[PDB]
């Protein structure tokens, strides 16, 4: 077999090739329709059962709106109903413009107005029909489909104005009184009536004007791990019912995280203002390290009989957070019960391997005081009776996934609470389980004076009914969820029963759970939405040949069974775009591994493959947890260059190793402790696999690429199997696990004095010794202002490499964070990785240079 | 002519040839005896007239400390005497060691203790023969010479006791009493009397405790721009003569500028302790913002009959530092004149085309009073004629250059000071001019309630005798300086007179200045100190084949003519190594350039030269201000990598362009408003020369390399005259003026609004798109914590070369600053800047890559 190399282009030369192929791909950067709400019209005379309201973007170089399409009660099925986008809002037109213009001064003031006026997310009111919304600065509301009915024609956002001087963030509708919403400004809560116009900051716990060494306090806001770690941004929830007072008014309260950053260690991250040369002061709780002095307030807000502010009440726990949450190290999720009786919460420990759902009264929450008298007397006011309720508690010697699956039934019984949640602790893959639990008195009474036993809040497991059960399982983070059907007493939930290459949308019973019901077309993977009525549903799918596109489903029944659920394809809401021009899909493949599992993988053959000849083979990984990046999905959009690749003439590789996503726990479970040890194996065996398949796979020219734990996998490769890469190419990699957080590194490799030795090799930087004495071969990217993982991991590798010897080539991108957004640097990077696979991989000059 | 390719070596083999002729060349790093002092014996009977003290390196990994050697009476002039090195301290042995501790934690520990305890400079008293020197953390002392006495062993240094928790620095003796010392400890000025133990803080400026943001004054110390930009380090000066009170005590006075850096812009560097991920605030005044605020303070020090303090009184100007020195911005050198009647200053304006000598009385100085009432009692105490005396004033219409050379002279008329000065600003060359200066009192009268008008302080010059003149320039930076013979009135100093590639000492009457006598032999370039007694002096020389030799001469008359002076050679203080072994030395070529000056260059010839065979050619370049890379001088030391590209077959060729130094102010002057515009001509028509001249010099394979102003000629190079250099390897560029300081850049580009074209054409950063669209041709080096030019000069460069869509390779070295101290850091470079040149310019490979 003589060896293919690549036509061997100029800079210039693949920065046009690179450009003539970006050319026709503008319109994909454009969301599809989500966040979906069905609302019944009520309109017997009328055509139409549904109004469904969702936000999208109309096409390339648009914003981010509310939109309408209207559901019709019958469909012609000789024909393919294609629903028609009705615009919710109409053009915001940014006020405070006055000045004298021109059409000159305008039509390119335009262009500016397009990034900054979108809507990322909108609260509404069944039964107001009131939308909330931010729209760039400021925060909007518009009603429809309330008593108010239903717009034929585009609505004006009316503009919630504010005294507040900086930009008002997390706004949300009070579910009990849609007049109110609350806000947070400067890091703290504020309210403002959307009718009478009064604004009330709620919390005094943060002052702008001070230094962030000495102001370290926030409130109703996700610190940077739980954010980044565990996909929580909001820190403040709404009650979802109001308490009437005896004056005709009525007491509504806002439950919120309060956070304290002191103890946490300041990094500084050079400024974006390049020119300042100066850095920014940052709170990130490295691995080992303390995470910030969290606790629960509520904000108790009197309203009188006319909708004024009496009175505003901040309480704080009874007793600190440490004494009554035990061990508990992260706020996970927060909410209230659908009565808004108890405040409920998914507490996490350091290790992430204990999970508690708690139910918190609002009787537990007194009045802040100075007088510590004064606060003697509230304390012993409060009954002891009054505790939290611990009713669920399960553990795990792999790790807590935490997801998004809770639902409370309404409280039937005064002594019990009914709740659906999913769980990998028990099957090691994630089920949807029936739990009812006793709210028992608690044996520690508050009055004796002493701290509560470990175990003396937990409620007694009445019924833990199995909803689900195999080997795959439920869906419940990024959109996934389940719906409800407390009528014919049913569960949606999005599972991979049929295949982990598939996302698909399942029925079942939650009361006698039997055969679980697929509701999605095989030969797609799907993400689905399911109307509130559970009467409709829609799904996003898609599949390696075809384009995303987003269809309405009817669901019904048999006449002689209501227990048996069929579908029926309603109408399109977004249409695919075909197979794209210039595009070939990879072929999904699969290998028996040594490992006792089964790992799927993407092939890229060589456009126009020569026969009885040997191809250079890039391997790109990302191999980290919490990601798959092999299944039935359209790749052409995300991993479009991968096939650019192939169009030059490289076999490209993708293999989800073992820590890969949507397996189970114990697959996941892989590397615990061991990060960087067993994920180049899995690379080397599907690449090996594939080498004694095909003939066209030239293994003397292996080329290694990706980005964060990629990055990293890529380094370990190079430093590992030397025999099998010839270059490496790593992406804003991890070099050093004690330099990364606490809620990712301890998840996976727990604390850094019980791991010692998984910390060191699992680290590259401590191995620098260990890299190739050849050049051309290590070749390192980094975004200089990335606050996920920072400059320092690649500054820190290299100042080993110097000292150790070896040769390295880099390159830094100044203006970008983690993820490259300046379409400058995007198109730069794409230049000289190629340019670098030609020069060093691909090309003849690349095998002259050894 | 065929061309030559250079052996293409793998990079561990280049990391080996590197190491191999590194390896015996470690002597190198060892420095010659300086800080020479000659003490009289005074001993009619002994074989010795002088003793001479100096600081000196014994050998390689040694430690620089204090020596003497013996000056004989007479010499067997047969025989060639060589100077024995007495060490005239004893072993220090870090004192509080304790411990228990063994040989094997002994022998190892010694290790440690030698780059610690080296001692950097030393202070001295004639009368009773007191050295004072900082050694490590220590300030200790000796006598030697004085009334005691002359040691035949080492003498036990003695610390300095303190109370003071940090390192002292910056001490000095009191010229007025030699139990006295100054120090400086956090930013504010101690005494400590080595005799009593009395320690006495005089400055209460600074707090340690308070952030670099709020506390940003500081006293005795000068700031970021005086000691990078001005040679200046010390802020404080003794009095040296001591004022004889009533009681039978006296008064000591101490000078000291008083800085605050409130106003000066806050810059962040990365910390050198890289795993914080911090960086540290710092003080840099940019091109166009505000210097430090600066004033003249004087400490009043009363001490009893005892030698007790009885009080410290602190003192400020009468009137503002602005009002009474109007339109200066630094203060560049200050002083006492020998009585110590009046505090001298050299004083610059923000143009630094304006220098002013400043007479300035101790009685322009009251107590610092808060109340307004008994300080405007104070201003009303103080006379009328007292007043600033502006004994000289000078002007350029391109810059004054700073320098050492200022000799007071006894005052004999009471109205009258006599003093030598050098300046540029007559001839456009630095000469000798003896002035005489009227000491009017001034037309200004404080009391009338008035500011001053710009010349109210100014003197009359009664006389301003030339002392030397000609196309020729004499020495006063960087350790050249003069001596003045008072008896004989005569004065020493070093000049370009015979050549501006040698350094030599002349002697020349300043009464009658005629008939210029050179003092050192030609054929070398000579670095010369005088004995205070004007009988002897050292010349520490080398040239182009011969490394650096110190020797001492001794001076006489002929009997008939004691104008007339000749030297003859005593003895060898350190004897040259002689011709190095595999060093083959550089040819010194000129060629008159079309711009109508000569300029000079060094040729390195291929080891080897095959016959009618063109060689790749390095062309090593720096071409900034301040700085003359051809000379007579031995550079197989300081640039031997220049002879290692050679013997691998490059032509290297370093050419001194206009703006270089040591060609008098107008050569130098030629790009004011300019930098960048003018330099790479001068290299080009130098390159062109040696190419019509030699057919082994190939153009198509031109490389440039250099650091600082080097690294950004090299950038202009490749920008500008991209069809002469191939590549081009740019170590820590400035590439955007307005980012470097305010001492540096406005004194050849001016304020950034009088000259927006020269900065803009100037800046490499702000012309990106002009770089070439080839990959391997440019290559960025960077120390990471480089405090002179910031990274983000590179890191700007970068972000335009990523905007402009071009091509750039890049090393950074994480843990240096300019200058790399780390030797891993260094070998690292060097091979990586070899392997470079061979695989993008001297290879055949190279050639193939195009
Ligand atoms: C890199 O791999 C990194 C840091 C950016 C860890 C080192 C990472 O990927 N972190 C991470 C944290 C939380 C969730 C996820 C998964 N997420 C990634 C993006 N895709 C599109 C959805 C899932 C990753
Ligand atoms: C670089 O060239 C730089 C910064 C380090 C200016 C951009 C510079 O060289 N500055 C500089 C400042 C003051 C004096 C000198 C001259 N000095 C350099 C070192 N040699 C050995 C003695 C003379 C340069
Ligand atoms: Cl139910
Ligand atoms: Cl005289």
């Amino acid at each position: 077999l003589e060896p293919f190399y690549v036509e061997r282009y100029s800079w210039s030369q693949l920065k046009k090739l690179l450009a003539d192929t970006r050319k026709y791909h503008g319109y994909m950067m454009a969301k599809a329709p989500h966040d979906f709400m069905f609302v019944k019209r009520n309109d017997p005379d009328g055509p139409h059962s549904d109004r469904i309201y969702y936000l999208a973007m109309s096409g390339e170089n648009r914003e981010n709106t509310l939109f309408y399409s209207e559901i019709p009660k019958t469909i012609n099925r000789a024909a393919v109903l294609m629903l028609s986008w009705k615009p919710l809002l109409d053009l915001f037109q940014a006020t405070l413009d006055y000045g004298m213009y021109s059409r000159e001064e305008e039509l390119l003031r335009e262009r500016k107005r397009i990034g900054t006026v979108g809507i990322a997310s909108y609260d509404y009111h069944q039964g107001s029909g009131t939308f909330l919304f931010q729209a760039g600065s400021g925060i909007y509301h518009v009603k429809d489909g309330g008593p108010q009915g239903f717009t034929q024609q585009p609505l004006r956002p009316n503009l919630v104005e504010t005294s507040c001087p900086n930009i008002r963030m997390d706004p949300k509708l009070c579910p009990a009184d849609p007049d109110w919403i609350a806000f947070i400004h400067s890091n703290d809560i504020w309210i403002s009536n959307i009718v009478t116009r009064e604004e009330r900051r709620l919390t005094y716990v943060h002052n702008e004007l001070a230094n962030m060494e000495e102001d370290a306090r926030s409130a109703g806001v996700a610190t940077f791990v739980l954010q980044e770690e565990f996909d929580r941004y909001s820190g403040y929830w709404w009650c979802p019912k109001a308490e009437t007072t005896p004056s005709g008014g009525k007491i509504l309260r806002i439950l919120y995280e309060e956070n304290d950053e002191s103890e946490v260690e300041i990094i500084h991250v050079t400024s974006p203002m390049l020119e300042t040369r100066r850095a920014d002061s940052f709170r990130y709780p490295k691995t080992g390290t303390a995470n910030p002095k969290v606790t629960f307030k509520m904000s108790e807000i009197m309203i009188d009989a006319e909708g004024r502010i009496i009175d505003v009440i901040d309480k704080e726990l009874i007793q600190p957070f440490e004494i009554l949450f035990e061990g508990v190290e992260y706020i996970a999720r927060a909410g209230w019960t659908p009565e808004g009786k108890y405040a409920w919460s998914i507490l996490l420990d350091r290790s992430q391997t204990r999970l508690q759902i708690v139910l918190i009264s609002p009787e537990l929450f007194i009045p802040v005081e100075d007088d510590v008298m004064e606060r003697q007397r509230l304390i012993e006011s409060v009954p002891d009776s009054v505790t939290p309720l611990i009713i669920y508690e399960e553990t795990t010697d792999i790790w807590i996934n935490i997801h998004d699956i809770f639902h409370v039934f309404p409280q039937s019984h005064e002594e019990e609470i009914e709740f659906i949640f999913a769980s990998e602790c028990k099957t090691g893959f994630r089920h949807l389980y029936k739990i009812t639990s006793i709210l028992k008195e608690s044996k520690y009474k508050r009055s004796s004076g002493g701290l509560p036993a470990p175990s003396d809040f937990k409620c007694p497991i009445k019924e833990e009914i199995a909803i689900t059960s195999g080997e795959w399982e439920v869906l419940g983070r990024h959109g996934s969820n389940i719906q409800v059907d407390e009528v014919r007493r049913l569960v949606y939930f999005e599972g991979t029963k049929d295949s982990p290459l598939e996302h698909h949308l399942y029925v079942v019973s939650y009361v006698n759970p039997g055969e679980v019901t697929r509701l999605t077309d095989r030969g797609y993977s799907h993400s689905c939405c399911i109307s509130q009525h559970c009467d409709f549903f829609i799904s996003k799918y898609s599949n390696q040949k075809n384009p995303h596109c987003v269809s309405l489903y009817k669901l019904s029944s048999p006449e002689d069974d209501p227990t048996c659920k069929t579908k029926e394809f309603w109408a399109t809401i977004l249409d695919s775009a075909g197979p794209l021009p210039d595009y070939t899909p990879p072929e999904i493949f699969s290998f028996e591994s040594t490992t006792g599992f089964t790992l799927y993988g993407m092939l890229y053959k060589p456009h126009d493959l020569q026969p009885g000849k040997k191809y250079p083979t890039v391997l790109f990984i990302y191999g980290g947890p919490q990601v798959q990046l092999v299944n039935n999905r359209f790749k052409g959009v995300k991993y479009f260059r991968l096939n650019t690749l192939a169009s030059l003439g490289y076999v490209v590789v993708v293999i989800d190793n073992r820590g890969s996503c949507h397996r189970g726990l114990k697959f996941e479970g892989a590397f615990k402790y061991k990060m960087g040890q067993i994920e180049i194996d899995d690379q080397v065996e599907g690449l090996q696999y594939l080498a004694s398949r095909y003939d066209f796979i030239d293994l003397d020219r292996v080329g290694i690429h990706g980005w964060s734990y990629g990055g990293y996998l890529s380094l370990m490769a190079l430093m590992q199997r030397s025999d099998i890469f010839r270059v490496a190419i790593a992406g804003a990699p991890v070099t050093l696990w004690i330099f990364y957080d606490t809620g990712y590194t301890e998840r996976y490799m727990g604390h850094p004095d019980q791991n010692e030795q998984g910390y060191y090799l699992g680290s590259v930087a401590m191995q620098a010794e260990k890299f190739p004495s050849e050049p051309n071969r290590l070749l390192l990217l980094h975004g200089f202002l990335d606050e996920n993982v920072h400059f320092a991991h690649t500054s820190i590798l290299l100042s080993f490499l110097v000292r150790a010897g070896k040769p390295y080539d880099l390159q830094i991108y100044p203006q970008e964070r983690h993820s490259i957004r300046v379409p400058e640097s995007g198109e730069h990077y794409e230049l000289h990785l190629l340019h670098y696979l030609q020069e060093n991989l691909g090309s003849r000059i690349a095998a002259l240079k050894v």
